């Protein structure tokens, strides 16, 4: 994809203006308004108010224990890390808003955004540069019954959910064709007494041996053809499911205690979705091995940007980026501008070192 | 660059051999440790004898304050952070060896290496999969007196030691030509009465505009064509610089109490020079966006494949990309594997 220079020709709002704006509050945002804001760039950064149905935080305020974030030898909640990420923020200075980006323009420079309830026309607030940090959310189907059974038997994530007491040596279902599924398939083998994978199509996303390993599997099930159509229980816990064939027709009750979506995830594109460039699924696409979005100025960070590795570890290394990108932009114009006296311009200090 | 694929017919090591080798103990190996320990791949992680001049854990070892790294608001030493870094690789499982790898053969897998001082043919141990994160070493410029004055006024970090008492309000040089030297110089007029940059070129690297600012700062003077060719000082601390100049030949004396080195990040590649595609400043060439390196089954991590961030926070995500990606291609011929 190419990259379009938006004309620096907008006005700056009056309400409010910015060299920086990050917009997202998980892991992602955080390391960019860390670095940013011990640049002394002052970035404001927007954590939502339930954005996108997250608290501020993001994803892992979801979750309970972290143990793959390096550092925390002896793991550490989601929402602790997620606490210590926005005391960090807030302690070099981040201007840390609880509120919902409602509406960005990206057509000129300075770019124009508003905040949710704040969106009549003359209320826009600028920024010479945007970080887009909004995270991504697991997708679900909504079965019937799914409301009353979600994180009551019905899971988004396998690795996470697999051991929890209630699916141990009990039958499971696994939704999804890809690798992620004949992946997480296999994981819960090691919990459920038996795992059932519906397929909707007949055949593999996952590499053609990998999947004849899936049926080769004593504890596995494929149902090709097969899709569910309802989430039944007790009450208390998922103790069945309506599943159909739907070449042969046949339909019935599969009971399971464990439903485990593994369909992808939706990425929290909403506030540019015809202004960047994105890819098949969906997700902001980034020149490779950088932060940089179809529009010059405009960076991204985080699940939005990344559907291949989805840690907190990535998204906040990539964050990191997004800060070192646009504070080195910020840099090159406030260089080329002969108004600002040379001792005002700003200079990035962010190596240790040097590479010349 | 092409990414070749080494034929799977070679000879397996009887000393040990490895699903994954981890190669370096910064953040980005530990990173990728952790990740494939808890993917019970048992990683083997060699973590140096004090290879390229930093004890295990990396550069981090040499400072005292690590603020950016996000979960620490309240800051932590870098040998410290780096403790807990090991802690948690070998909590999961990791097989952690204080030795540095001495030679890598990568011509057909498994990848045959040796570590330093078991380098006979026939002591090789084997890996199916290498992950290289070897890093960068701080790389001091030759000039006299350097040795007494080096960490007593001579520093390759200016971020790190530029408002360390001995600066303040004293004049001190930058040796560089780029946009690191403009970066560094410009940090230090924060604490420095007065700041010097010894280009070594008749042109900064740096874009004209990044050199115009630089020569108009009124703290600031840039040097062009200009060397330092000794450090001088009371036997104690730095009081002045020897330089001359590379067009005219003019010796002169430059007082400084700091003299900072902006160049001398140097990749620490020595283990694959000619057998992974390097660029020319000696950095690994990735597949873009993954840890993929010119050669199927070795992938690379942190600042050995990295001249643009070279953060501990984005090592660590690439050491996480790399594990992530050794375990899936170990995955695949598992399966294929009938
Ligand atoms: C159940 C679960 C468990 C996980 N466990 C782990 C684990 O153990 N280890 C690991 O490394 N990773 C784990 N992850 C993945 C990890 O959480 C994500 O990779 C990471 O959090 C993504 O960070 P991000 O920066 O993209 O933003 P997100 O974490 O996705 O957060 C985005 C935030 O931005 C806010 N936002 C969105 N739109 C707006 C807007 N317009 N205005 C203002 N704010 C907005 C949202 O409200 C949200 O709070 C887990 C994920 C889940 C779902
Ligand atoms: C003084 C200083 C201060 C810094 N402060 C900060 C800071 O505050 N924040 C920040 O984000 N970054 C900071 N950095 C940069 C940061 O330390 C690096 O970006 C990061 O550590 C790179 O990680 P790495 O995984 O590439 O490995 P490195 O940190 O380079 O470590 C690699 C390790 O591998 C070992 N190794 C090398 N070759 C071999 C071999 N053949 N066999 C076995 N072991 C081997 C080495 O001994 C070393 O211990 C600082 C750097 C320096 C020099
Ligand atoms: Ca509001
Ligand atoms: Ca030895
Ligand atoms: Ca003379």
């Amino acid at each position: 994809f190419g990259v379009r220079e938006p004309k620096r020709t907008g006005e700056v709002s009056k309400k409010m203006h910015s060299k920086v704006v990050i917009i997202g509050s998980g892991p992602g945002g955080h390391t960019a308004a860390i670095y940013l804001a011990r640049a002394n760039l002052e970035p404001v950064l927007y954590e939502g108010m339930l954005a996108n149905g997250f608290a501020p935080g993001g994803q892992l305020t979801t979750t309970t224990d972290v143990e793959n974030f390096p550092g925390f030898p002896e793991g550490v909640t989601g929402t602790e890390m997620m606490d210590k990420f926005r005391a960090q923020s807030e302690r070099f200075g981040t201007k840390i808003i609880t509120e919902t980006v409602a509406r960005v323009d990206l057509s000129v420079r300075p770019f124009k955004y508003w905040t949710e309830g704040e969106e009549e026309e003359h209320e826009f607030m600028t920024a010479d540069t945007i970080i887009l940090a909004t995270g991504a959310s697991a997708k679900r189907l909504f079965l019937p019954g799914e409301e009353t059974y979600w994180q009551s038997g019905i899971s988004a994530c396998a690795v996470c959910d697999g051991a929890v007491p209630i699916f141990r040596q009990k039958p499971l279902a696994v939704i999804g064709g890809g690798d992620s599924a004949a992946e997480e398939a296999t994981y819960l083998t090691k919990y459920g007494s038996h795992v059932y994978v519906l397929v909707r199509r007949d055949e593999l996303r996952a590499s053609k041996i990998m999947a004849k390993r899936l049926t080769s599997h004593p504890k596995v099930t494929v149902l090709w053809n097969t899709v569910a159509t309802e989430a039944k229980g007790d009450g208390e816990v998922l103790t069945s499911l309506t599943i159909k064939n739907t070449k042969t027709g046949e339909t019935g009750d599969l009971p399971v205690n464990g439903l485990f979506y593994a369909i992808g995830h939706e990425p929290a594109t909403s506030l540019v979705k015809s202004q960047v460039e994105l890819d098949s699924d969906g997700y902001i696409k980034t020149v490779p091995g950088t932060s940089q979005t179809s529009v010059h100025g405009v960076f991204a960070a985080g699940d939005v940007q990344d559907k291949k590795y989805r840690q907190a570890i990535t998204s906040a290394g990539s964050g990191c980026i997004a800060a070192l990108e646009a504070e080195r932009l910020i840099s090159e114009e406030e260089a080329d501008d002969e108004s600002l006296q040379t001792e005002d311009v700003h200079v990035p200090a962010e190596h240790y070192l040097g590479t010349d």
